[PDB]
């Protein structure tokens, strides 16, 4: 994508609720796919950082964790917004449970 | 947890949809929480095998995958499970992305 000018111009404009968040992810997602995994991260972890209750850019972020090499904490975003949205009745039955071990994923019982 | 036993015994004996699925990804959790995540991904791979619709049972699976280092399946796992499940109207509008990014995370554009 040569689509980071256009994100950019957007975002260096008025913009707000839908309308940035969604530049924000754009150039985050173009970065990623870029190969820019740290412009990626900047840029998503401010659209997270100003819009926390847009999920998108939250499962977005995570995937640059990934890129990244965080593993734990792209594996606990997801599993947060896993219990925090999902439809499934078999989810929302283990929802504390994930909620619980997401943090925790590394540590065991003796 | 003491717990394998149990759920061994309860899966050794007639059991069906929800009551066997959840002695699986039970016993898998504890498994893994115990520390034995080989024996943990052999029985939720076999409850993901079981009941393939059964989204709980994929999270805890992702949660395995994470601990053995299989990090790219596990995070292809909780995306699609968040692309197939979500509420979230944000999340919905960027379901196909996800779900393309999902088993491509470590690909880039030229």
């Amino acid at each position: 994508a040569q689509a980071v000018p256009y994100y950019e111009k957007a975002i260096a404009s008025g913009l707000q609720g839908k309308d940035l968040a969604e530049c924000y992810l754009g150039l985050g997602s173009t970065f990623r796919t870029l190969g820019e995994y740290r412009k990626a991260e900047a840029v998503l972890a401010n659209g997270v950082k100003q819009f926390p209750n847009h999920q998108a850019l939250r499962v977005f972020y995570a995937m640059v964790l990934y890129n990244l090499g965080r593993y734990e904490q792209g594996v606990e975003l997801l599993l947060k917004i896993i219990a925090e949205t999902s439809d499934d009745e078999t989810i929302q039955s283990y929802k504390q449970a994930i909620l619980f071990y997401a943090d925790k994923l590394d540590e065991t019982w003796k």
